């Protein structure tokens, strides 16, 4: 045969990814993990059709709208979370001759699993129409709403009128002429339909610009309405922190300073910024990542009990602790920016062309947040994000307080850790006996029990979309909390920007500045072992 | 020559091993076992105590507990490498043994475990027994026993001078006082060197009264330091997942108290009922069998407060101390039954034992609620159930938590702990996590267990809980051993209930062999503090 070169090929192929299952999770139980992730890998081997639906992405002609938006929705029809009768209108000034031809050959390659999914796509691209026009014109907006109103009344159900979900991928310049055009021109018919209009970052690039954008936008729709989205807050992660505490005595009474000893939140991405360092670069790390997506983890990790499940209360608990978060200073912050890597098969965030020279743009910021309330006060709580680092990494580690007595040297702290990247997780670390006689008391082993654990869909991002279609605004930053987030950052951001504090290099692939480390290590964290 | 003796050392060897699986395996046709065997035998082919001298004396050696459990457990620790190389073991009863070679071959060996991969351990351990037949009241005896102790003390190949004495009293209660005189006066460790430490069996008394008379017999001879009090069913593995799961952790060590804990019971059921032996059962019953001693080890050890130092008397002291805070139990605190035949005939009634008095109201189940007073544990029920003849053989303590009302509603239940010794080991809370991803919102959920316990690398096949014991006496770790203060602790919680029981004023509740026991039982579970998940 030629097959036996296939066979090899695919068994080292099982084999090579459990082995980097295993050197992740590093189990004293080999043999036992092995076999579950075997059989795992094999494993892998009307509320809603009540009205009609339509959806408007703006900007449709975009970076964002074709690679990520459009097959996103793809993803979800092809799940069944679109009603049937779905109809999906793109709108962008960029002329389009031949409207087929641009959905076929622009829209479909970025479709995900086009082999396994035939005939899926060419039955998506059927909901799928083109209209030509300015985002800051009433008149067109009228002509828009001409023609969502013929798709909403071929509606065949009984009820009346239509939602409108409007996706807004454009750039935040434009955000309040279209909606004061939607606002004008196109809102749901009288007869019935809500609207829904979902904002792309960033939001501002400090409190006073946030709010001018917030105070634009506030004639027109309401927080009901606005759903300022973070692609990467996965509805997995998010009912890990919330459930995980809050249904549980165990976990309800330990959060807290009496307990905890250090809470850490970190974003890390091997990938830098090398196609395109030059937006990035009026941005850097701190905007990009951290103001808004770790300060939403942070608030939902922090957050007093709601008063019940609802969105809003939700929502309501994460102003409340943002606004006990002190505004972050310069002395609490390391800032680092990456230069080409080791082996120079990364090249270093200046060495991009887009990126002006002198730049000092931080692409990785380790801080310090002091949260000033009676649960947590005294918590040191650390937020890191980096670009070009050692690993893919996106995980909370909560440390608890060490036990010294009485068993000293043979314990150490507790910790609960919750990971989105590169897989789900979420296990506890305590000390426990060891089976056999020949350990006493005193001999003990540093245990990681997992509560779950996934190997490396609905994804976050199609999970939010989902939830604004199901007007659930738990996942989204709320007016509020967006001006008390920006105003913990802004004072350090303004710092930055006068050069109070500069990032220190460091090598594309390695952990960062050491002195990120000194910082962390002088913040309350304890390495374990 | 020397090939001729390690012949005959051979034969006489493979003889052994198969005269013990007869012997144990009690087959009918004796000939065609013996071949089955013998083909089946060929294809299967710590410094501190290297230190002095160890002399191991099994008083009362001819009986039943001696062969069948101690013998065989110090041929466990032997084969684990857990005894000193040149450890001395003497058999001393009244007993009279013609052929000592033949008791420990014939008799002993029978009981010794896996003879089919460890036979030649087996009579390698057989080198070590001797046999003394004297009396346990004879001073004369005692200094001849002595003179065979020092003599082989004196000889060995150590460092330090004397030997170390290990004296188990595998006898009636009733002979431990005159044995314990007898040792103290004529066979106590060389002055050179060397500790002396006393098993003692139980029972220990029956109630207040009758165990503080034996303790106060006991003291002349040993202290607490010397005497070891053991509780065969109290395994190691279960009292460190109480001890270490909780004192060495933040999580457990927070909630371990009355603002987290609704309620704790401690069980101990099997399936076996007395036997044919109830005639024995009749003047003990289930409370002073298993719960005065076993089971209230077991809630000391969940309910202490931090020890100073995990030193064992450290950790007895914390033991005394919260079993101190414990009011006498009242007949209203308890539930009794007596289990009658099994629906299908299997199991005869315990009346039905011809040993057994007529009329008798001797309890085989209970169940009952200790309350222990202090700031830890005030208004925490605290539920006691043992049960002979019941569903099922199982072991475990269950610690319900407080339920979260807020926010997760019906979405959510207590929280619960589990600490399994029987059928096998366990440890792991029922905790409520998410549903994954789909339609799941925040408020569908499920309740999924964590396990808590280390999973090593290879199957730990981890002895039983007795040899555990004897080997903590060797190491002289009294940890899970009864101190003479907190065994009259415990006595005082139950002897006005023992009192009230046998002057009539409670009488069990009948419950076939095989159900869970008489209703009331769980009835009474259901009335103080405990919810169904
Ligand atoms: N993966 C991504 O692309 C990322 C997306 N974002 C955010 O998502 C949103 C869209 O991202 P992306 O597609 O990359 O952005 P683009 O800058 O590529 O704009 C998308 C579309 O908007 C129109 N557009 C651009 N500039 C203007 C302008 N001044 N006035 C009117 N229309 C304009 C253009 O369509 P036309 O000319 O046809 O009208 C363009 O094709 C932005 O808010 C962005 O900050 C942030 C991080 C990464
Ligand atoms: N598996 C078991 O058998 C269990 C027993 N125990 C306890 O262990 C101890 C011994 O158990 P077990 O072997 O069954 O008891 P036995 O009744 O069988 O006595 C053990 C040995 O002690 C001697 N003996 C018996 N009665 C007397 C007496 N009045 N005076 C002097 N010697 C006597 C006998 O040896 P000799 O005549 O040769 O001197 C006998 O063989 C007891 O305290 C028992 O309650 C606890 C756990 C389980």
């Amino acid at each position: 045969h030629a097959d036996q070169d296939a066979y090899v090929a695919d068994v080292d192929g099982i084999l090579d990814v459990l082995r980097a299952q295993v050197l992740e999770r590093k189990p004293d139980d080999i043999f036992q993990f092995i076999s579950k992730s075997a059989l795992s890998l094999q494993k892998d081997r009307d509320e809603q059709k009540s009205r009609a639906l339509t959806i408007i992405v703006f900007g449709a002609s975009g970076d964002l709208a074709k690679k990520k938006t459009f097959p996103a929705l793809f993803d979800l029809y092809c799940g069944g979370l679109l009603p049937p009768e779905v109809n999906i209108i793109g709108y962008a000034r960029t002329k389009v001759d031949d409207v087929e031809k641009w959905k076929h050959e622009t829209l479909m390659k970025y479709f995900s699993n086009l082999s396994e999914r035939g005939s899926h796509a060419e039955d998506f691209l059927k909901h799928i129409s083109y209209f030509c026009g300015a985002y800051d014109s009433v008149d067109d907006f009228k002509r828009l709403d001409a023609v969502i109103r013929e798709k909403e009344n071929a509606f065949k159900g009984p009820e009346k009128g239509g939602n409108r979900l409007f996706y807004l991928a454009l750039p935040p310049s434009v955000f309040a002429s279209v909606c004061e055009s939607i606002h004008k021109g196109a809102m749901p018919q009288e007869v019935g339909g809500w609207v829904r209009v979902i904002i792309e970052k960033p939001f501002g690039r400090d409190t006073k610009s946030s709010a001018e954008l917030s105070q634009a936008l506030e004639p027109f729709f309401d927080e009901s309405q606005l759903y300022r989205i973070d692609h990467y807050l996965g509805k997995e992660m998010v009912q890990n922190i919330i459930t995980t505490r809050f249904a549980n005595r165990i976990f309800s009474a330990v959060w807290n300073a009496s307990n905890i000893a250090c809470v850490q939140i970190t974003f890390k991405e091997t990938i830098g910024t090398e196609g395109r360092g030059g937006y990035f670069d009026n941005i850097g790390i701190i905007r990009d990542v951290m103001q808004n997506h770790l300060t939403q983890i942070l608030a939902l990790l922090a957050m007093e009990k709601p008063r019940s499940l609802d969105a809003e209360c939700i929502r309501d608990e994460k102003v409340s602790v943002l606004k006990c978060i002190e505004p972050i200073t310069k002395e609490n912050c390391v800032l680092g920016q990456y230069t080409a890597s080791a082996d120079g098969s990364i090249p270093g965030y200046l060495e991009d062309v887009t990126v002006p020279e002198g730049s000092t743009c931080p692409t990785f910021a380790v801080m310090r947040l002091n949260i000033n309330n009676d649960r947590w006060a005294g918590v040191p709580f650390i937020l890191k994000a980096g670009k070009a680092v050692e690993q893919k990494y996106v995980a909370i580690r909560i440390q608890f307080r060490d036990e010294v007595h009485p068993y000293g040297e043979a314990t150490q702290r507790n910790e609960l850790v919750i990971r989105a990247q590169p897989s789900e997780a979420m296990y506890v670390k305590i000390t426990t006996k060891v089976p056999g006689l020949s350990g006493d008391l005193r001999q003990t082993h540093q245990t990681e029990l997992d509560l779950t654990y996934h190997t490396r869909l609905p994804d976050a991002y199609e999970s939010l979309i989902n939830d604004a279609l199901l007007g659930n605004s738990t996942n989204f930053v709320r007016k509020d909390e967006l001006d008390v987030a920006w105003r913990i950052f802004t004072p350090l951001l303004h710092q930055i920007d006068s050069g109070e504090i500069k990032p220190i290099p460091y090598q594309a692939g390695t952990r960062g500045p050491k002195e990120a480390d000194e910082f962390i290590a002088n913040n309350g964290f304890k390495h374990q072992k």
